[PDB]
Protein backbone atom coordinates (compact mmCIF):
# COMPACT_ATOMS: atom_id res chain seq x y z
CA UNK A 1 0.00 0.00 0.00
CA UNK A 2 3.03 2.33 0.16
CA UNK A 3 3.08 4.97 -2.60
CA UNK A 4 6.26 6.07 -4.42
CA UNK A 5 7.71 9.05 -2.58
CA UNK A 6 7.43 12.30 -4.57
CA UNK A 7 7.66 14.88 -1.74
CA UNK A 8 11.00 16.71 -1.81
CA UNK A 9 10.92 19.13 1.14
CA UNK A 10 12.19 22.63 0.66
CA UNK A 11 15.56 22.98 2.36
CA UNK A 12 14.10 25.22 5.09
CA UNK A 13 10.65 23.81 5.93
CA UNK A 14 9.32 22.73 9.36
CA UNK A 15 10.52 19.11 9.21
CA UNK A 16 12.43 16.98 11.71
CA UNK A 17 14.51 14.32 9.95
CA UNK A 18 15.27 10.79 11.15
CA UNK A 19 17.51 8.49 9.13
CA UNK A 20 18.29 4.82 9.47
CA UNK A 21 21.81 3.83 8.52
CA UNK A 22 22.43 0.34 7.16
CA UNK A 23 20.32 -0.27 4.09
CA UNK A 24 19.19 3.39 4.10
CA UNK A 25 22.17 5.80 3.93
CA UNK A 26 24.82 3.15 3.13
CA UNK A 27 24.64 0.03 0.99
CA UNK A 28 24.44 -3.44 2.50
CA UNK A 29 27.85 -5.11 2.79
CA UNK A 30 28.84 -8.66 3.76
CA UNK A 31 30.41 -7.36 7.01
CA UNK A 32 29.60 -4.18 8.98
CA UNK A 33 33.18 -2.84 8.85
CA UNK A 34 32.98 -2.61 5.05
CA UNK A 35 30.07 -0.15 5.21
CA UNK A 36 30.70 3.47 4.25
CA UNK A 37 28.42 6.51 4.05
CA UNK A 38 29.98 8.59 1.23
CA UNK A 39 31.43 11.94 2.23
CA UNK A 40 29.06 13.87 -0.06
CA UNK A 41 26.06 12.21 1.59
CA UNK A 42 27.30 13.28 5.03
CA UNK A 43 27.78 16.88 3.89
CA UNK A 44 24.22 16.81 2.54
CA UNK A 45 22.95 15.41 5.85
CA UNK A 46 24.91 18.05 7.77
CA UNK A 47 23.62 20.81 5.48
CA UNK A 48 20.05 19.54 5.84
CA UNK A 49 20.39 19.56 9.64
CA UNK A 50 21.83 23.08 9.77
CA UNK A 51 18.91 24.53 7.79
CA UNK A 52 16.41 22.91 10.18
CA UNK A 53 17.80 24.09 13.55
CA UNK A 54 19.72 20.81 13.91
CA UNK A 55 16.60 18.60 13.95
CA UNK A 56 18.24 15.63 12.22
CA UNK A 57 19.10 12.33 13.89
CA UNK A 58 20.44 8.91 12.95
CA UNK A 59 18.23 6.14 14.37
CA UNK A 60 20.15 2.88 14.00
CA UNK A 61 20.60 -0.55 15.44
CA UNK A 62 24.36 -0.04 15.60
CA UNK A 63 26.13 1.18 18.71
CA UNK A 64 26.69 4.94 18.91
CA UNK A 65 30.48 4.50 18.72
CA UNK A 66 30.11 2.79 15.32
CA UNK A 67 27.74 5.54 14.14
CA UNK A 68 30.28 8.22 15.08
CA UNK A 69 32.89 6.31 13.07
CA UNK A 70 30.64 6.11 10.01
CA UNK A 71 29.59 9.78 10.25
CA UNK A 72 33.05 11.24 10.92
CA UNK A 73 33.84 14.14 10.98
CA UNK A 74 30.20 14.95 11.74
CA UNK A 75 28.46 14.41 15.07
CA UNK A 76 24.70 14.07 14.95
CA UNK A 77 22.07 13.34 17.56
CA UNK A 78 21.87 9.56 17.64
CA UNK A 79 19.84 6.60 18.75
CA UNK A 80 21.89 3.43 18.95
CA UNK A 81 20.95 -0.21 19.54
CA UNK A 82 17.34 0.30 18.40
CA UNK A 83 16.79 2.97 21.09
CA UNK A 84 18.71 1.51 24.05
CA UNK A 85 21.37 4.20 23.44
CA UNK A 86 20.52 7.80 22.60
CA UNK A 87 22.40 11.10 22.46
CA UNK A 88 20.36 14.31 22.35
CA UNK A 89 21.25 17.63 20.73
CA UNK A 90 23.28 18.69 23.79
CA UNK A 91 25.48 15.58 23.71
CA UNK A 92 23.78 14.11 26.79
CA UNK A 93 23.51 10.32 26.49
CA UNK A 94 20.66 8.11 27.71
CA UNK A 95 21.62 4.45 28.17
CA UNK A 96 19.54 1.44 29.18
CA UNK A 97 21.47 -0.60 31.76
CA UNK A 98 21.11 -4.37 32.11
CA UNK A 99 22.35 -6.31 35.14
CA UNK A 100 25.93 -7.47 34.65
CA UNK A 101 24.86 -11.01 35.55
CA UNK A 102 22.39 -11.13 32.65
CA UNK A 103 24.79 -9.92 29.95
CA UNK A 104 27.56 -12.22 31.17
CA UNK A 105 25.23 -15.24 31.26
CA UNK A 106 23.56 -14.69 27.87
CA UNK A 107 26.84 -14.13 26.03
CA UNK A 108 28.25 -17.37 27.45
CA UNK A 109 25.18 -19.28 26.24
CA UNK A 110 25.24 -17.73 22.76
CA UNK A 111 29.02 -18.16 22.42
CA UNK A 112 28.69 -21.88 23.12
CA UNK A 113 26.38 -22.22 20.13
CA UNK A 114 28.15 -19.78 17.80
CA UNK A 115 31.67 -21.24 17.97
CA UNK A 116 30.36 -24.58 16.53
CA UNK A 117 28.17 -23.18 13.65
CA UNK A 118 30.48 -21.87 10.92
CA UNK A 119 29.69 -18.55 9.29
CA UNK A 120 27.63 -17.03 12.08
CA UNK A 121 28.85 -13.99 14.02
CA UNK A 122 27.96 -13.00 17.58
CA UNK A 123 28.02 -9.21 17.97
CA UNK A 124 28.08 -7.83 21.52
CA UNK A 125 26.68 -4.32 22.07
CA UNK A 126 26.87 -3.90 25.84
CA UNK A 127 23.15 -4.21 26.50
CA UNK A 128 22.25 -6.23 23.38
CA UNK A 129 23.46 -9.00 21.05
CA UNK A 130 23.23 -9.54 17.28
CA UNK A 131 23.38 -13.01 15.71
CA UNK A 132 24.61 -12.48 12.14
CA UNK A 133 24.18 -15.27 9.59
CA UNK A 134 24.63 -13.53 6.22
CA UNK A 135 27.50 -15.88 5.28
CA UNK A 136 25.57 -19.02 6.34
CA UNK A 137 21.82 -18.54 5.78
CA UNK A 138 21.22 -22.25 6.47
CA UNK A 139 21.57 -21.39 10.20
CA UNK A 140 18.61 -18.99 10.29
CA UNK A 141 16.08 -21.29 11.96
CA UNK A 142 18.54 -22.46 14.62
CA UNK A 143 19.57 -18.89 15.49
CA UNK A 144 15.96 -17.67 15.62
CA UNK A 145 14.95 -20.50 17.96
CA UNK A 146 18.06 -19.87 20.08
CA UNK A 147 17.19 -16.21 20.61
CA UNK A 148 13.55 -17.12 21.32
CA UNK A 149 14.74 -19.39 24.14
CA UNK A 150 17.01 -16.61 25.45
CA UNK A 151 14.16 -14.10 25.53
CA UNK A 152 11.81 -16.53 27.32
CA UNK A 153 14.36 -17.33 30.04
CA UNK A 154 15.49 -13.72 30.53
CA UNK A 155 12.31 -11.59 30.45
CA UNK A 156 14.31 -8.35 30.39
CA UNK A 157 15.30 -9.19 26.80
CA UNK A 158 13.21 -8.99 23.64
CA UNK A 159 13.61 -10.28 20.10
CA UNK A 160 14.35 -8.04 17.09
CA UNK A 161 14.59 -9.82 13.75
CA UNK A 162 16.47 -8.14 10.91
CA UNK A 163 18.03 -8.70 7.49
CA UNK A 164 20.27 -11.79 7.84
CA UNK A 165 20.39 -11.09 11.59
CA UNK A 166 18.47 -12.09 14.71
CA UNK A 167 19.01 -9.53 17.47
CA UNK A 168 18.38 -9.60 21.22
CA UNK A 169 17.63 -6.26 22.92
CA UNK A 170 16.32 -4.91 26.24
CA UNK A 171 12.55 -5.21 26.52
CA UNK A 172 10.84 -1.90 25.85
CA UNK A 173 13.50 -0.76 23.36
CA UNK A 174 12.39 0.10 19.81
CA UNK A 175 12.94 2.85 17.25
CA UNK A 176 9.43 4.20 17.78
CA UNK A 177 10.21 5.04 21.39
CA UNK A 178 13.59 6.51 20.39
CA UNK A 179 11.89 8.85 17.91
CA UNK A 180 9.27 9.74 20.54
CA UNK A 181 12.00 10.80 22.98
CA UNK A 182 13.52 13.14 20.40
CA UNK A 183 10.15 14.60 19.37
CA UNK A 184 9.56 16.06 22.85
CA UNK A 185 12.99 17.75 22.91
CA UNK A 186 14.26 20.81 21.12
CA UNK A 187 15.01 21.32 18.27
CA UNK A 188 12.85 18.42 17.11
CA UNK A 189 9.77 19.52 19.06
CA UNK A 190 7.25 21.46 16.99
CA UNK A 191 8.33 19.97 13.65
CA UNK A 192 6.80 17.29 11.41
CA UNK A 193 8.71 13.99 11.79
CA UNK A 194 10.24 12.34 8.73
CA UNK A 195 11.64 8.82 9.11
CA UNK A 196 13.40 6.81 6.38
CA UNK A 197 14.17 3.14 7.10
CA UNK A 198 14.57 -0.26 5.46
CA UNK A 199 14.29 -3.14 7.99
CA UNK A 200 11.86 -4.61 10.50
CA UNK A 201 13.24 -2.50 13.36
CA UNK A 202 12.12 0.61 11.45
CA UNK A 203 8.48 -0.53 11.42
CA UNK A 204 8.03 0.61 15.03
CA UNK A 205 9.32 4.02 13.98
CA UNK A 206 7.02 4.06 10.95
CA UNK A 207 4.04 3.41 13.21
CA UNK A 208 4.61 6.31 15.63
CA UNK A 209 5.48 8.69 12.78
CA UNK A 210 2.30 7.81 10.89
CA UNK A 211 0.13 8.42 13.97
CA UNK A 212 2.01 11.67 14.68
CA UNK A 213 1.11 13.12 11.27
CA UNK A 214 4.59 12.73 9.80
CA UNK A 215 6.13 11.09 6.74
CA UNK A 216 7.37 7.48 6.83
CA UNK A 217 9.51 6.16 3.97
CA UNK A 218 10.34 2.50 3.36
CA UNK A 219 13.56 1.83 1.43
CA UNK A 220 13.66 -1.18 -0.84
CA UNK A 221 11.53 -4.27 -1.11
CA UNK A 222 9.01 -5.68 1.36
CA UNK A 223 5.65 -5.22 3.02
CA UNK A 224 5.57 -2.13 5.21
CA UNK A 225 3.28 0.14 7.18
CA UNK A 226 5.26 3.15 5.93
CA UNK A 227 3.16 5.45 3.75
CA UNK A 228 5.86 6.11 1.12
CA UNK A 229 8.56 4.09 -0.60
CA UNK A 230 12.02 4.61 -2.07
CA UNK A 231 13.57 1.94 -4.28
CA UNK A 232 17.16 1.76 -3.07
CA UNK A 233 19.95 3.49 -1.17
CA UNK A 234 21.00 5.53 -4.27
CA UNK A 235 17.40 6.79 -4.39
CA UNK A 236 17.82 7.98 -0.82
CA UNK A 237 21.04 9.67 -1.93
CA UNK A 238 19.28 11.26 -4.91
CA UNK A 239 16.32 12.38 -2.78
CA UNK A 240 18.72 13.84 -0.23
CA UNK A 241 20.50 15.86 -2.92
CA UNK A 242 17.12 16.99 -4.29
CA UNK A 243 16.14 18.48 -0.89
CA UNK A 244 19.35 20.52 -0.79
CA UNK A 245 19.65 21.61 -4.45
CA UNK A 246 16.31 21.59 -6.34
O1 LIG B 1 21.10 1.17 11.14
S1 LIG B 1 20.43 -0.17 10.99
O2 LIG B 1 19.91 -0.39 9.61
O3 LIG B 1 19.32 -0.12 11.99
O4 LIG B 1 21.47 -1.40 11.36
C1 LIG B 1 20.92 -2.51 12.06
C2 LIG B 1 22.00 -3.54 11.99
O5 LIG B 1 22.89 -3.13 10.88
C3 LIG B 1 24.16 -3.88 10.79
O6 LIG B 1 23.88 -5.13 10.17
C4 LIG B 1 23.33 -4.93 8.92
O7 LIG B 1 24.34 -4.30 8.03
C5 LIG B 1 25.46 -5.20 7.70
C6 LIG B 1 26.37 -4.53 6.69
O8 LIG B 1 25.59 -3.78 5.77
C7 LIG B 1 24.95 -6.53 7.15
O9 LIG B 1 26.06 -7.43 6.89
C8 LIG B 1 24.00 -7.16 8.10
O10 LIG B 1 23.56 -8.42 7.53
C9 LIG B 1 22.84 -6.26 8.36
O11 LIG B 1 21.88 -6.85 9.28
C10 LIG B 1 24.84 -4.07 12.14
O12 LIG B 1 25.90 -5.03 12.02
C11 LIG B 1 23.89 -4.49 13.20
O13 LIG B 1 24.58 -4.51 14.49
C12 LIG B 1 22.76 -3.55 13.29
O14 LIG B 1 21.88 -3.93 14.36
MG1 LIG C 1 18.60 -0.55 8.13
Amino acid sequence: MAEPLTVSPELTANYAYFFDLDGTLAEIKPHPDQVVVPHKILQLLDRLAAHNAGALALISGRSMTELDALAKPFRFPLAGVHGAERRDINGKTHIVRLPEAVVREVEALLRSTLVALPGTELESKGMAFALHYRQAPEHEAALLALAQHVTQHWPQLALQLGKCVVEIKPKGTNKGEAIAAFMQEAPFAGRIPVFVGDDLTDEAGFGVVNHAGGISVKVGVGATQAAWRLESVPDVWRWLEQINYP
